[PDB]
This record gives structure tokens, sequence and C-alpha cells, in this order.
């Protein structure tokens, strides 16, 4: 019944608003800088980076540590949103942990896209804005840590998804079932099947003239996979480049190579 699917869509949206403080609707309002109830401070050079302390170790390193702390926050929020996904908390515990461990990064970049345009990315809850170029011009083991994310975002943001869309889509991502090592795949897939039905009907109703958006959205899951693998291997470079650099354990746990 389509009415049951709309109610799951409503449920996940509601829970998405409660778990993610910076929605895409907010992010866009801040970025489309004429709804200026509060506009961001813009970091485009090392000069503004210091003035950013006045409003909102090595430069690229502590840029990287701040990006790192934010990932911990995002994982926390994603973990909270997952629990609201019906059936998720009744799966085997080891699989719950496995679904998060692999799903978290794919979600982080889906939602990072909402904070991006071609020119840069919102930071500090939308109080700041770092330009693509300032990042791209960081020192070589850090200069390229965000460019593929910018590349994905512009492609992803062209589908014009709104938060109610994304809520269902990031639920589809967690409840995958092809994650390495799942003890009990079939109940995952029954959940995901219901999420996909939810997503299908949501995309149809919310975007009636956007042909095969559903398919175009699922296809985007290959772009996400590649970005994650690109990311983990640049992380292991930096681990050997600076054996004095430290990585949050919640992030370490998620990072098991191979
Ligand atoms: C940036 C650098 C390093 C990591 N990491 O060690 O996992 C993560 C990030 C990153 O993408 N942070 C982030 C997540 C969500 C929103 C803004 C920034
Ligand atoms: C939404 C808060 C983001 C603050 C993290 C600062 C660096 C973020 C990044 O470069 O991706």
């Amino acid at each position: 019944e389509s009415a049951d699917l709309r109610a799951l869509a409503k449920h996940l949206y509601d829970s998405y608003i409660k778990s993610f403080p910076l929605t895409k609707a907010k992010a866009r309002a801040i970025l489309t800088g004429k709804t200026t109830d509060k506009s961001p401070f813009v970091i485009y050079d090392m000069n503004s980076l210091m003035m950013g302390e006045d409003k909102i170790k090595e430069v690229a390193i502590r840029i990287f540590q701040g990006c790192q702390f934010r990932s911990v926050e995002a994982v926390q929020e994603i973990t909270e949103y997952a629990k609201s996904i019906p059936g998720f908390v009744n799966l085997d515990l080891n699989d719950q942990v496995t679904l998060l461990k692999y799903g978290v990064h794919e979600i982080i970049y889906t939602m990072l896209a909402s904070l991006m345009n071609k020119d840069g990315v919102l930071i500090s809850e939308g109080q700041g804005f770092m330009t693509r170029e300032f990042l791209k011009s960081l020192r070589k083991p850090f200069g390229d840590f965000m460019e593929p994310k910018f590349e994905f975002a512009v492609k992803f943001n062209a589908l014009e998804l709104d938060d109610s869309d994304l809520a269902i889509f990031i639920a589809v991502i967690i409840l995958s079932g092809d994650r390495p090592g799942l003890l009990n795949v079939k109940p995952i897939e029954d959940i995901q099947d219901n999420l996909l039905q939810a997503l299908e009907l949501q995309l149809k109703l919310n975007h009636p003239e956007s042909s095969q958006l559903f398919a175009k959205l699922l296809q985007k899951m290959t772009d996400l996979r590649q970005i994650v693998t690109e990311h983990v291997q640049l992380l292991q470079v930096i681990k050997k480049t600076e054996t004095d650099m430290s990585l949050h354990p919640l992030l370490q746990e998620i990072y098991k190579d191979l």
C-alpha cells in the first residue's frame, strides 16, 4: 500500500531533521547569499584562516584535524539516524556495527554535498565557508583530500534532491546487505527493499518530471564507492607521512583496509 510507504517517508524525514542539525535546505539558504539572515565568513587564503578564529601547528594539518573532528560528529549523527530506521535496531548487533562501519563514509559524502557548490564548502555549522581553491592549494599530502568530493558533489547536486529525498536515500545506503561480513543478509534486504520502495514512491511524487531519477540516484552509488576507497588510501599515506599525527578512535575503528 502506497500509504504505508508515504508514512515511512514521513517517519525517516522527521527523524532526519532531528538527527542532522545542518540540513540541505539550511545549507542552500546560507550558500545562496541573498537570504542573508546570517552569511558565512569566507576562508580563501591563509590570511582569512586566521581571521576565521576572530569570528567563527601547521595550516593544512590543523585544517585536517578540524575536518577530522567534524567526521566524528557526523558519524555520531548518522549512528543516531540509523537507530530510527525501523528494523535496524533489531538486526544482529554485529551486523548493525558492520552496516555503520561501511555505510558511514558513503553517507558523509552524500551529505557533504549539501554543504558544497562548485566554489567551496560550508564549515562550522554553516558559520564559515572554505573555498575549493584554498583547499586544493594545501600541501601535497593534503592538497587533494577534498577535490574528488567537490567533483562528486557538483554531479550529485545536479539531481536537485531535497532533505526528504535524502532521508530515504541515506537509509537505503545503511541497509545494504553486500557489506563485507554480514552474518544475516536476508533481513537487511527486506528492510532495504522497503526503503527502496519508499524512495521509489518519494522520487516519483516529489519530482514528477525528473525521469528515471530513482535509477539515476542508485547509479550514483558507484561514485560514492570510489570516493571512499580513494579516501582511505590517502589516509594511510598521511599515517606514514606524519607518525606524530593522531586519528580519532571512532574513525580508526571504521578504518579497516582491504
Ligand atoms: C576530512 C579530512 C579527514 C577526514 N577523516 O580522517 O575521516 C574526514 C574529513 C571530512 O570529510 N570531514 C567532514 C565531514 C562532514 C562534514 C564536513 C567535514
Ligand atoms: C559542518 C561543520 C564542518 C566543520 C569542519 C571544518 C573543515 C570541514 C571540511 O573541510 O570539510
